[PDB]
């Protein structure tokens, strides 16, 4: 989820 929610962001 970091990751997901990084890249989109």
């Amino acid at each position: 989820l970091a990751e997901a929610l990084h890249g989109a962001l």
